[PDB]
């Protein structure tokens, strides 16, 4: 009694479901397929981005509960579940680990050069040894924009174990939330530009932030410094990053996020040698697809058991 | 008066020799500069590659110590060294964080397939994260070759801040070691070969470990582990390595050392992206630097002031 638009991350929450309901699945839904079989179910899961409209809500009559693949939530018609008493719910932070690794690999990375060291040794340019000289990460600053879930879990591990100052812009947090991952929350962001050897940004998209790294920010930044990006593209105003990374206003970037996205095939930013990128990876991982997987299989078990699932999105329902 | 046979790694070593005595530097050394100058002095600091042969010591009247810029001590004449009482310091594990980010670097990024992926993106390929799964560390197992200096260090951060199950292998070490750094010391290394998804060497090169890496070692290993080497180039039979890879007995590796070295042109080990290199700068940064010209120039003025040096390589002239 349950369907499923468009396949889960990982087929271990098929299995799951398939022990206590009967599932059915719709693979690549069209605007007439989904509502003839989601007429009598009582559970919907919504692969993002797949929109669900209020023509679908209608139809599904004895529909109790809907659960979104991640954190999106923007495709569906909320306003047609709190009146009808439906709660929805999705899975967000179930990649924490994962971008927090790959955080971590994107720093270390800079730090030692990597991918430039490795072209020139497969060049057969080992020599290049005697020029270059890669960066010790212990003692130098870290800044982190949005002490989130991300930002604390990258911050932990820089401050303790990497032995580095972390500092923090996060307004949202209690200021002692900073304390609890050894990094010292500051309240001016122009502080933690020119304090910090390495600048990540892990924070949410608002209207706030949109655009909130461009050229300005850059030239408080230390030429030494570096930027990551693992959050979101827009965050990064990129024609600036593109002028920063040109002007050498900073010695490098690491971009796992673009805008816009995806980047063309001849984004100006891949010839500089300084600049590394991933192809919006740092989330995806298989132990992470499981999450999801398990976490919005999982919640729809509660629901239909009467159990209080932790991600309502309409409280007001509860 | 001491002698400075080519320029230490930084110059707060020299600094430091110029308070206490009459320090003269050559730059660049050649065999009979450095005849006509250690005639009359009681202490010299030999800049690796440099040798100092019998010929020379054989001149040195007033010599009472010798220093090599790091761990290699090779281009000295020991034996005419402990025949005239002269006492020869090397300065080993001044690098010992450094060699640890990096090899931690080369972990991340074996996991997170970032010199793959960084090209794929630049070459615009950016639909390659339809094909390839980035690696989650958070719960795979490290195996840990040799719980010294960087092992132990390598360890510590990966079991507690990664949250890594870290196996060692050290027959030479204290059982409870392993237990200071959240790792397991196992007796056999078969263990640590078949159970580890990822596996690390730090051992010292002997006889022993000289090419302790055969197919033998690979065969036992997972197909989805990789190999990190950072230690010495003798520590794996290159070839074995080569063949590994290349029928998918492992699942990639990241080289720091390399034998021989320097690398050739025609690596057979270049054409693989599952591999990746850093041209032996694991323990090259300016705060290494710094530490081994202040050991080299420290045991110098222990020796001037009649005390026992801690890096001694002949302790029979003592
Ligand atoms: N891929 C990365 O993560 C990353 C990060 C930082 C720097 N780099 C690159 O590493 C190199 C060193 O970094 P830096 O900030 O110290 O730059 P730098 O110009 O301040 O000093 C680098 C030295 O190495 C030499 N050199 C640099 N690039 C070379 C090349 N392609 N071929 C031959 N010689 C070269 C230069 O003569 C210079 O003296 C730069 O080319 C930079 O683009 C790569
Ligand atoms: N590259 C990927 O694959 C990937 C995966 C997951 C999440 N992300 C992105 O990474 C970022 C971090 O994720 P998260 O789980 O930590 O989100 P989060 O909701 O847990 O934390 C976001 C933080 O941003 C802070 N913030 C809000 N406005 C701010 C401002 N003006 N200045 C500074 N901080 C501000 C908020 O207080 C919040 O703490 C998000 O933008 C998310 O979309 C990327
Ligand atoms: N740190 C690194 O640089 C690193 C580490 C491991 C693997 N890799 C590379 O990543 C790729 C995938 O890793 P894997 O161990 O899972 O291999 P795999 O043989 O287990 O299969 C990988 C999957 O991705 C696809 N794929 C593999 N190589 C591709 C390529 N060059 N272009 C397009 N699609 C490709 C295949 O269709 C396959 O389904 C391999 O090419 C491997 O050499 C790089
Ligand atoms: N730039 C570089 O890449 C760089 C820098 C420094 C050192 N190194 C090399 O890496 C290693 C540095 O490690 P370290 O500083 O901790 O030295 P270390 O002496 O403190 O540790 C070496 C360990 O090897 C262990 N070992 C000896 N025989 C073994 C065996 N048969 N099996 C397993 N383990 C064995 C010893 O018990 C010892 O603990 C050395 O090989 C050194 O030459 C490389």
């Amino acid at each position: 009694k349950v369907l499923l638009i468009g396949k889960m991350y990982d087929e271990i929450g098929e299995k799951l479901l398939a022990e206590y309901t009967n599932v059915e699945i719709i693979k690549e839904p069209k605007q007439h397929q989904i509502h003839e079989a989601i007429q009598d179910v009582s559970g919907v899961f919504v692969r993002y981005p797949t929109k669900l409209d209020a023509q679908a809500i209608g139809l599904a009559k004895n529909l109790k509960v809907i659960s979104t693949s991640g954190f999106g939530t923007d495709a569906i018609d909320i306003a047609a579940a709190t009146k009808r008493g439906i709660v929805v719910v999705n899975n967000p932070g179930l990649s924490t680990t994962a971008v927090t690794e790959h955080t971590l690999s994107m720093i270390l990375a800079l730090a030692k050069k990597l991918t430039f060291l490795n072209q020139c040794v497969k060049a057969g340019n080992y020599l290049i040894r005697n020029q270059v000289q890669p960066i010790q990460l212990e003692g130098k600053t870290l800044g982190i924009v949005g002490l989130g879930r991300i930002g604390s879990a990258v911050a932990k591990i820089c401050s303790t174990a990497l032995q580095m100052r972390v500092l923090a812009y996060d307004p949202y947090v209690p200021s002692g939330k900073a304390d609890t991952v050894r990094a010292t929350l500051v309240q001016d962001l122009d502080y933690l530009l020119t304090e910090s050897d390495f600048v990540s940004l892990h924070p949410e998209l608002t209207d706030e932030t949109c655009e909130m790294f461009d050229l300005e920010a850059f030239k408080k930044m230390k030429p030494s410094a570096f930027l990551i990006n693992t959050s979101r593209g827009k965050v990064v105003r990129q024609p600036d990053l593109v002028t920063a990374i040109r002007e050498k206003l900073i010695a490098g970037a690491a971009i796992d996020v673009f805008e816009p996205e995806p980047p063309a095939i001849n984004n100006p930013l891949y010839e500089f040698d300084n600049v590394i990128f991933s192809p919006h990876l740092a989330g995806v991982t298989p132990e992470a697809g499981m999450a999801a997987a398990l976490s919005a299989a999982n919640q729809i078990l509660q629901v239909l058991q009467g159990e209080k699932p932790p991600y309502i999105i309409n409280p007001k329902v509860w």
